[PDB]
């Protein structure tokens, strides 16, 4: 499962820097309006 973060998004690319800062990897997607990250 992905790591859920409380950061809203309208597409997946914007999540990559948010994920990198939250969990340390530029790996993620926007799902149901919030970023999901993969450590």
């Amino acid at each position: 499962g992905s790591v859920f973060i409380n950061v809203k998004c309208r597409g997946s690319p914007e999540c990559l820097p948010k994920c990198k800062e939250a969990i340390g990897k530029s790996a993620g997607k926007c799902m149901n309006g919030k970023c999901k990250c993969y450590p």
